[PDB]
């Protein structure tokens, strides 16, 4: 644990915890490929349980990066094609607005205005079919980006259909297991509940509730160790022995669309490195991140660029996560907290850390 890393991590994170009133936090820095871990505070305030390297946190939409890689793996397996019509995997989706909407559009939030959330009222699967059949696009496919659970969540559910596996089984067998992510879960087993931190929202202990497409869009929980290993795998996909998974990772980092200075991957989002920090910091604010923006198609997509800042923010009601890494520098960071605090503070802290080490 080189002093440089200790100092820049503590110097940045300590004031962040104080300003944001974060109950508990874990951080991993991957430096020259090796991880270094840091923890603070409480996984469970009431029971006085500290955050440790084994504490599980809700990753919220960092889960989209696993969905994107799992889709990538299914493409590499020849099970699906991003050019396939959505209706190929969901024949019951007969309404005319779906003509021309492909798995690519679903995966990348470009279908034409699918909403951020699946409505709470959608409880059953027939409820889900009804919702997509009745949905009216505001825009032609592949013209505008609108960040959306109903978009990538459906991509993840359709991507695994040819396998015949449930989404959770596919994720476990094809992604978590090969990568030795043995403490990463879509559903936290009872044996691991001791380690599951509470999230804190207005002072109240909370965990994410069940919802439609939850597993696919925001439902993964993980430890700081497994998340460092996730970053290592995404930094260096060529060390992964399972061919389709290596390829899936690279596909998730390809650049499909551009809006402003960001590129949309599958789950991952990327900018050219060196980045302008105001651009990623201000860009992470939900006033920008969640807004409808015109996109330019990248035809064909650019393969994973090593000189990139590759990142994803994640939140649930009680948790705030961030992952960012730079392949060409063998450098990355994971920040997991059990309070959903503002995105720009996450990115500001991550850039201050990675910049000092780069
Ligand atoms: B993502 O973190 O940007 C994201 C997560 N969610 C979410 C979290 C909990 C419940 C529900 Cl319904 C949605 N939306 C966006
Ligand atoms: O030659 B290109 O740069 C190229 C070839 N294939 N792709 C690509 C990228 C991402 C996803 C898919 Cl299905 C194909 C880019």
């Amino acid at each position: 644990a080189p002093q440089q890393i200790n100092d820049i991590v503590h110097r940045t994170i300590t004031p962040l915890i104080e300003q944001q009133k974060i109950p508990g936090m874990a951080v991993a820095v991957i430096y020259q490929g090796k991880p270094y871990y840091f923890t603070w505070g409480y996984a469970d305030i009431a029971k006085k349980q500290p955050v440790t390297q084994q504490t599980l946190f809700e990753l919220g939409s960092v889960s989209k990066t696993f969905t994107g890689v799992l889709g990538g793996d299914a493409i590499a397996r020849g099970e699906i094609k991003l050019s396939d019509p959505t209706t190929k995997y969901w024949p019951e989706l007969t309404a005319k607005q779906w003509n021309g909407i492909t798995l690519l559009h679903l995966a990348t939030y470009t279908a034409g205005g699918l909403p951020l959330q699946v409505p709470d009222e959608v409880k059953s699967s027939s409820d889900l079919l009804r919702f997509y059949q009745n949905w009216q696009p505001a825009w032609a496919p592949g013209t505008q980006r609108l960040y959306a659970n109903s978009s990538i969540g459906l991509f993840g559910a359709l991507a695994v259909k040819p396998s015949g596996l449930s989404f959770e089984q596919a994720m476990q067998t094809r992604v978590f297991q090969p990568l030795k992510l043995n403490h990463t879960w879509i559903n936290v087993p009872p044996a691991e509940e001791k380690n599951y931190a509470w999230g804190y929202r207005e002072g109240k202990a909370v965990h994410v509730s069940p919802g439609a497409l939850d597993a696919e869009a925001y439902g993964v929980k993980s430890t700081i160790e497994d998340m460092a290993r996730w970053v290592q795998s995404n930094l260096k996909p060529l060390d992964i022995n399972e061919k389709t998974l290596q390829q899936g990772i690279q596909l998730a980092q390809s650049r499909y669309w551009q809006t402003g200075d960001m590129y949309q991957g599958l789950g991952w989002e990327m900018l050219d490195w060196p980045v302008n920090p105001d651009s990623i910091i201000n860009g992470s604010d939900n006033k920008i991140a969640l807004a409808a923006r015109p996109v330019k198609a990248i035809t064909p997509p650019t393969p994973a660029v090593r000189a990139s800042w590759v990142h994803k923010t994640g939140a649930t009601g009680g948790f705030g996560s961030y992952v960012a890494f730079i392949p060409e520098k063998e450098l990355g960071i994971v920040m997991l907290a059990n309070k959903n605090y503002p995105n720009p503070a996450r990115v500001d802290a991550a850039w201050q850390i990675l910049n000092a080490l780069q």
